[PDB]
């Protein structure tokens, strides 16, 4: 296997070829090519000349665009404030789940909050090891009946780790710096080195901080502890042998990492523009290159076009002013050292490539126009910036390939972060660890919504979609065309956009292509946890109208389905607590009354075992044939060759509502269902043979604490009811599409003034299609004061279905939606 890096500099290049002699990873080789740009290994990436390089934060952002179609795949971790740990979090969560489903693991957490490596489950007796996220190690469950399992102690910190490896197996790395560690095994704020007698500050994750580094014999740098704000800064760094301040920059000179750079041109030029020291808006004043030119007298920018803005650039030849390390003053160091040999009055860069050393002749400008010393960047910069990250093509076909390549150069320790030939070579030399970002990331959810709009507001004046109007997500061919003939009748409140799925639209949501969509239960989870909000809901109760006629008045009945556990009234003996082994029907895998609810609650109170071996025999259509979770399964249509067993069709007998029922009477102790399929075929009201005189008071309904009740009060004796259909949309988008629907619903839905016109809720052109038929109106979200995840789906489906947790991970997105960014306000 190899791995082909992109290299933008003779330096660079030199340096990856040293890597390709000195790191030696089995199974992957790596190579090094040459471009003279980074837009030129842009280009190879997405030729396959080449397979990855290093990319700013802004060239992500322009990587990201047709022109190149690259991603990010790698990127150093970082962290905004300190939180809960994951063990702490999960003993909140767990313990704030519906206390009437009993029998729950509540995680078992040490006296630092992390997790014991012996995780045990109180009411089964079983034990099991976990890795520090609190993930079981699979295969290690042990029984009541033996003793708890012996368990590898969890991995260090990365300080007490830092310790350990810098002692090396020896009693003391003697002359060289050890860690210095605090109770919790977070780095102490001061550090000082053992043999050199230097003191500086680090932050809680050990990263140093800028301007603290400290010869003995001065006085002691002042450290802030509890330090865990990672993000970087970009900053304005002047020499204090200048006067000037911040808004007096018209004029002077200038060095900027680069002109595509987000420390040395977004994050200075964003500034400019709220200060109105630039004359410029939006693209109809030109280019902000070019109110840049006549901003600064001369600068070195590297890769403008302008001339003055690479007069102070000293690349030779055709080398000036590239972006490449070819041109000395390229880069965060290329821009300092322009200050430093004083071709610029000030140099655009970020913290992290800031003199160590406290003392010195450079200091902060900051943009309120004071000036500060270099360790106080957190309150004198220009923004927080987003992380940097390797790129490569959106196909991703190396990128397990890179991944592994830069897992192994690390564990080995090869010479990645630093080198004899220059800075910031392959990488940012302040990097220490880089690691796979999650597998569905793109430039805006690894930049994040604000850095990714301020950076194209610099390229185009990006025209904010009306409040007055909601664009609506449709699915499929006939959604679209439903939504074409809405949007005809609407007066041009409803526009239609089109996605392949559910997902893809809240996608587009997020990324502000579209305002609203209306999703199943099973799609929810996914959509909270991205940020979306239920602005209305669909309210399927046909018997009360109230609520739609007069909005507002408080519901009796919101109608959706309760999921009950149906049993005879002659099998005495069952309860819940005794369900297992015992003969069960379900109305199809997949059901969330019939499956997922019950699927749910068994796992939650029986240490996550599966639903198929916790029954003896059952129906459960859509299950493999030889398992027994078929083996109750009929079949038989007409009788026929092929019978379809197990089938997810109506060819199984005992698919759906009214299957699971006749399971359930003909060969079943349990049936799982909607409340209402007993009703519907009792009391003759199916005509069948089967159900003719059945009548409904021979069944009754299993309650969680081991009672019954009444089919008549699923209620209050239910496995959990489902939350309703809700049209979810962005935050800041509610009151809008709440404010639209409802006006629109008082014309097409269904005592609409003008349902002539148009029905929201039926179409000759399919079923379902936008909202379901049998809606009877929508209904604003009464948003409560508690976590989103109860308030939609309420404790108990909550509770049953998640564990109350916010960790499930039933769709890949959501690991890219909610990562984290470094933005400002
Ligand atoms: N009547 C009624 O059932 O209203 C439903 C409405 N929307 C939900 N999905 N919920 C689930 C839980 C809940 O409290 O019923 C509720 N959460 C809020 N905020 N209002 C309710």
């Amino acid at each position: 296997r190899h791995v082909q890096w992109c290299t933008i500099s003779h330096l660079e290049q030199k340096k990856c070829n040293d890597l390709v002699g000195s790191c030696n990873v089995p199974d992957i080789t790596l190579a090094c090519v040459y471009r003279s740009s980074t837009e030129n290994c842009m280009a190879a990436i997405k030729d396959g000349q080449a397979d990855a390089m290093f990319l700013d934060s802004g060239d992500v952002y322009k990587a990201s665009l047709d022109h190149y179609n690259l991603k990010p795949i790698i990127a150093e971790p970082y962290s905004l404030h300190r939180e809960l740990t994951k063990c702490l979090k999960h003993r909140q969560e767990s313990l704030g789940g519906d206390k009437m489903v009993k029998g729950r693991y509540i995680p078992q957490c040490d006296e630092k909050g992390n997790y014991h490596p012996v995780q045990c489950h109180a009411s089964t007796g079983y034990c099991w090891c976990v890795n520090a996220n609190g993930e079981k190690i699979e295969g290690t469950n042990t029984t009541p009946v033996q003793t708890p399992p012996t368990c590898p102690s969890q991995v260090l910190t990365k300080c007490l780790k830092e310790r350990q490896e810098a002692l090396g197996g020896k009693r003391i790395a003697i002359g060289r710096y050890i860690p210095q560690c605090d109770e919790q095994g977070n780095y102490r704020p001061m550090q000082c080195h053992g043999s050199t007698g230097y003191c500086w500050c680090v932050n809680a994750i050990g990263e140093k901080i800028e301007g603290t580094n400290t010869p003995p014999g001065n006085t002691q740098p002042t450290c802030q502890s509890h330090d865990w704000d990672t993000c970087h800064y970009a900053v304005a760094v002047v020499k204090n042998s200048s006067t000037f301040q911040f808004g007096q920059l018209k004029g002077k000179r200038s060095c900027h990492s680069g002109l595509s750079k987000t420390d040395g041109w977004n994050a200075p030029v964003n500034v400019f523009v709220e200060k109105k020291l630039l004359p410029w808006d939006g693209l109809a004043k030109g280019s902000i290159e070019r109110a840049v030119s006549k901003f600064f007298s001369a600068s070195c920018i590297p890769g403008a076009t302008e001339t003055n803005l690479c007069k102070q650039c000293i690349g030779e030849e055709e080398k000036k002013c590239k972006s490449s390390h070819d041109e000395p003053y390229y880069g965060d160091h290329g821009a300092f050292r322009c200050l430093q040999e004083d071709k610029g009055d000030v140099a655009f860069l970020k913290n992290t490539a800031l003199p160590d050393e406290h003392s010195g002749v450079y200091e902060l400008l900051c943009p309120d126009n004071t000036r500060k010393p270099l360790n106080k960047y957190k309150e004198c910069n220009l923004g927080k910036v987003p992380a940097d990250a390797v790129v490569t093509r959106k196909a991703g076909d190396k990128t397990k390939d890179i991944n592994d390549f830069l897992l192994e150069a690390q564990k080995k320790k090869c010479k990645l972060f630093g080198s004899p030939h220059g800075k910031d070579l392959m990488f940012d030399d302040s990097t220490t660890h880089l690691a796979p970002l999650p597998s569905e990331i793109d430039a805006f959810f690894f930049l994040g919504v604000k850095w990714y709009n301020a950076m194209k507001a610099l390229t185009e004046d990006v025209k904010l979609p009306s409040k007055n109007k909601v664009r609506w997500c449709t699915i499929n061919k006939p959604e679209m065309m439903k939504c074409k003939d809405w949007a005809a009748v609407s007066g041009g409140a409803i526009a239609c956009t089109e996605a392949s799925c559910p997902e893809h639209c809240v996608k587009q949501i997020l990324k502000g292509e579209a305002d609203a969509v209306t999703l199943d239960v099973q799609y929810m989870y996914m959509a909270l946890m991205c940020g979306l909000l239920p602005a209305v809901e669909e309210y399927p109760n046909k018997d009360d109208f109230h609520p739609c006629q007069i909005p507002g008045s408080t519901i009796k009945d919101f109608g959706t389905k309760r999921a009950v556990a149906l049993v005879k009234k002659s099998n005495k003996d069952i309860k819940w607590n005794n369900l297992k082994g015992k003969k069960s029907c379900h109305t199809h895998v997949g059901d969330i009354p019939g499956w997922v609810i019950p699927a749910g609650l068994i796992s939650n109170q029986n240490d996550n075992i599966d639903i198929e071996s916790f029954f003896g025999e059952s129906c459960a259509p859509g299950s493999d044939t030889n398992s027994k979770l078929c083996k109750l399964c009929i079949g038989d249509p007409e009788n026929p060759k092929a019978s379809t067993r197990c089938s997810l069709s109506d060819k199984e007998a005992y698919y759906g509502n009214e299957g699971a029922f006749r399971c359930l009477v003909e060969k079943g102790d349990v049936a799982f269902v909607p409340h209402t399929v007993v009703f519907a075929n009792t009391d003759g009201k199916n005509p069948a043979e089967w159900a003719k005189d059945l009548k409904s008071e021979d069944f009754e309904i299993l309650c969680l604490d081991g009672s019954r009740a009444p089919v008549t009060n699923y209620r209050g004796c239910n496995l959990s009811g489902l939350p309703p259909r809700a049209i979810v949309t962005r935050e800041e988008s509610v009151s809008d599409v709440v404010r639209i629907l409802i006006n629109q619903q008082s014309l097409y839905g269904r005592n609409g003034f003008e349902k002539d016109m148009f029905q929201m809720f039926s179409s000759a052109k399919g079923q379902n299609l936008l909202f379901n038929d049998e809606t009877q109106c929508l209904i604003e979200f009464d948003r409560q004061p508690k976590d989103i995840m109860e308030d939609y789906f309420g404790v108990r489906y909550y509770t049953a279905v998640y564990s109350a947790s916010r960790s499930a991970v039933p769709s890949e997105l959501i690991p890219a939606c909610t990562f984290k960014h470094c933005s400002n306000s």
